């Protein structure tokens, strides 16, 4: 940290950036380097602006009368500023202070006394693990590591205390921002910090599983909800288990139809639904409706296709940084999944360039059937979804690379096989592009169960001992070994896959949540929506519609009171089975 | 099946029946000592057999779709276009594989049919074998303890009962009316696992009892003291 | 049932040290256990406090392997009794 420090005084050095002067270290400058340390979050702990911009005092700036990256506010320009009463979290000062240094029991000793107890670990985490990978220092960056699963599990312990005594009020703290830190709010800052352990704890998938199924209920079944999604008169019985219905609010069913729709399950049903009806669809226009021309049922797939890729740009528009265009499109760019969906796109565009044209549409008809299992990929990819299904196909997640592995291993083992068998036999059966049939393609039959015997079979002993090797070779060694070592690993990072499923839940929530519970038939409108919303507007200040609930103070001072007394209780605990462990006493 | 007019639709809605009491025969059969206390098991993968039905199905339907684009086929008649296109799907899964209808892209057919079959006889075969067995050890004291407590839900409903075979047992179903016709209040017998005990015998039991229970009592005080944490502490 | 008496009324307030002695003295030993492992268990899952209902879950199967022991020990000797035992009212 001093490293970084003495760096980004030369980054903005005295001359060309800090105008007037800047060999002097002040506290704009360790905003600035926890800034980059943390994400890209809201504007740092200590005052940015002309107020306090503390880059440019040892040159005479001019005071109070100049208010422009001097001194406005405060007292007197002394070679200083004045005193800055308290910057609103003291405490947290000298937390950030002694977690940069790596200093272990000093920063346990301060974190007892703090305020934002649950923000602060997570935060200290968060600096540890982003310091932690760029220390060249290997004993150091282990203990950096370390120390940051310790204050892990330290924010753990007391999210846990809280959550059992009324964890109705532990969500609300869980949502709550904190000024003190950035602006920002603790489960948010836990996506960041990558955090294993936390997002995986109880309360957790609780609040996630509550956000999701919106207003309704988490006790009715899925296989009964998908009834009601399809029978609209359905819904108004007495079959669902509301909220609303809980509470007899239902004054209005278009309003009690309003909150089923809006939450975000029956949104992600119906999407789902919709791309599996298209998906029907597109089959349906090549069997039938195999023509050089748009048919009636042909539009409809180009306006899918535009209505889909607009979804890329509303969520390039969603959350950006405001000067960086390309610097977020990285993010797209490293995400194989979006990668696969913008090369089904140009798959598609390859393919309709084919259709469009008379004189290929052979090439089109074998060109555009593997669009039909790519597309099933990506179906796939938004099914990691379910309680018995998510966390086992991350499995296959880990097993990606090594599908391609034991197909080149498998696929070059069944030529070894079909190369050798109608090598002694002799086989006359040959046309164009027919004889690789006979020679190749009546091998992999062979495997599993097309054997043509009265051709296959005075080479008879031959015949039976080749086909007992090479299966014996096949069925049993890259079989069932095949079944141990997908075991072993399934065991070995079973907790490891539950907990990443337990991560990634979290993301799906976030794309399902902040939009709106239009069909994707309609979702076009949604789309010219926000354009004339624009067509007025200028500046982009709609709305906000994120899981970021800001707090009156009353109520904020009523929950960090509690939370610091909990904060004791967890503390008191700990200290109590730290004695009772006996390897303690053995010391004592 | 009473309806003359309707006797093709009674020979189809009635075979389900034959598999649907297959399933209670099934549900009586939690019997033997070998067979019950992993039976708990599909009773613990009673709706992941659903679960896997969608997924499998689905995939299934992903490849039957798939194959019948490229090449041409031209078999159709009246719900029978529907068998040869999809019917022929998952035959050529278990092995039914018309190969000469099956097969210019014969590079292609080798190759679609070497994926999907690698996604499937590996990933969903094989991770599935991993998921039963460690699924399988995870519970399995609570799957054996589970049986053990259902044991004796057999055992009242077979005991309390009388020994006819289901053939006579209208003739007990009778008896018991028959009965009430000359009697009014319901204090026939009580054939329950309930032993009243003659005062002089339960006095002999209970000091029996609280003598085994103070010499129980001893031995765990003993343990207590014998533990090494508890020495820890002493 | 004197005793039976305060072991419930000690069940009931989850006075875990207090109940464990009152039950010492007691008569009709494994049904008075097995009595107050159920009576614990339904409190349990009625319980709003997660603390007290825990506990209460806790001390009803510390109960029941209180119940466990005795009856091995009434089991291994004099099993045809041990059965009667376990029928008796």
């Amino acid at each position: 940290f001093h490293s970084k420090l003495q760096k980004v005084l030369v980054e903005d050095p005295e001359r060309p950036a800090c105008a007037p002067a800047a060999p002097r270290l002040q506290m704009h400058h360790v905003a600035q380097v926890l800034r980059e340390l943390l994400g890209d979050f809201t504007q740092p702990l200590y005052p940015r602006p002309r107020h306090n911009d503390r880059l440019r005092l040892l040159l005479p700036v001019p005071h109070v009368k100049l208010n422009v990256q001097g001194v406005s506010l405060r007292s007197l320009y002394k070679r200083s500023s004045g005193h800055v009463t308290f910057t609103m979290d003291p405490i947290r000062d000298l937390l950030i202070w002694a977690i940069v240094q790596n200093r272990r029991e000093l920063a346990g000793i301060i974190w007892a006394q703090s305020q934002d107890c649950i923000a602060a670990a997570l935060a200290c985490s968060k600096i540890l693990k982003e310091l932690s990978k760029e220390e060249e220092d290997t004993d150091s960056s282990e203990e950096m590591l370390a120390l940051a699963e310790e204050y892990e599990h330290r924010a753990i312990g007391v999210f846990t205390e809280c959550y059992r005594k009324d964890e109705e009020r532990a969500q609300k703290l869980l949502t709550r921002v904190s000024e003190a830190w950035g602006k920002t709010t603790c489960l948010q800052l836990a996506l960041e910090a990558k955090d294993m352990k936390f997002v995986s704890h109880g309360g957790i998938q609780a609040f996630l599983t509550k956000v999701w199924w919106g207003q309704l209920s988490v006790d009715n079944g899925l296989w009964r909800v998908t009834l009601c999604m399809l029978a609209f008169p359905l819904l108004l019985t007495g079959l669902i288990s509301f909220r609303e219905k809980r509470l007899q609010d239902v004054g209005t069913p278009a309003a009690r139809a309003r909150a089923f729709f809006t939450a975000p399950v029956v949104v992600f049903h119906l999407n789902i639904l919709s791309y599996f009806a298209f998906l029907c669809l597109f089959a349906y226009v090549l069997m039938v409706d195999f023509q050089p021309v748009p048919s009636w049922c042909e539009c409809a797939i180009y306006l899918w296709l535009f209505s889909l890729v607009c979804e890329e740009m509303r969520q390039l528009f969603y959350d950006p940084d405001e000067c960086g265009l390309m610097k977020k499109a990285a993010l797209y760019f490293s995400d194989f999944w979006n990668k696969l969906d913008v090369g089904a796109i140009l798959l598609f565009v390859a393919g309709l360039t084919c259709r469009l044209i008379p004189a290929t549409l052979y090439p089109g008809r074998v060109i555009l059937s593997l669009d039909f299992i790519l597309f099933c990929l990506r179906l796939m990819h938004i099914f990691t979804i379910s309680k018995t299904l998510g966390p086992k196909i991350i499995i296959v997640k880990r097993m990606m690379k090594d599908v391609f592995f034991f197909l080149f291993l498998l696929a070059v083992w069944v030529v070894s096989f079909g190369v050798a068998k109608q090598a002694i036999l002799i086989h006359n059966e040959r046309r164009v592009d027919w004889l690789f049939r006979g020679a190749v393609y009546h091998s992999y039959l062979t495997i599993f169960g097309q054997i043509p015997g009265y051709i296959d079979g005075f080479p008879e002993w031959l015949t039976v001992l080749l086909l007992c090797l090479y299966l014996l070779f096949t069925n049993i060694l890259l079989l069932n070994l095949l079944i141990a070592m997908f075991n072993y690993t399934f065991q070995q990072v079973q907790e490891h896959t539950d907990q990443i499923w337990k991560f990634q839940r979290h993301d799906l929530i976030e794309e399902y949540h902040g939009r709106p519970a239009a069909p994707p038939p309609f979702i076009l409108l949604s789309h010219l929506q926000l354009f004339i919303k624009r067509v007025v507007l200028k500046t982009p200040a709609k709305r906000h519609k994120q899981l970021k609930n800001k707090l009156e103070k009353n109520e904020e001072a009523a929950l960090l009171s509690w939370e610091i007394y909990l904060k004791e209780n967890y503390l008191q605990n700990r200290q109590f089975q730290q004695k009772q462990r006996p390897e303690q006493k053995i010391e004592d």
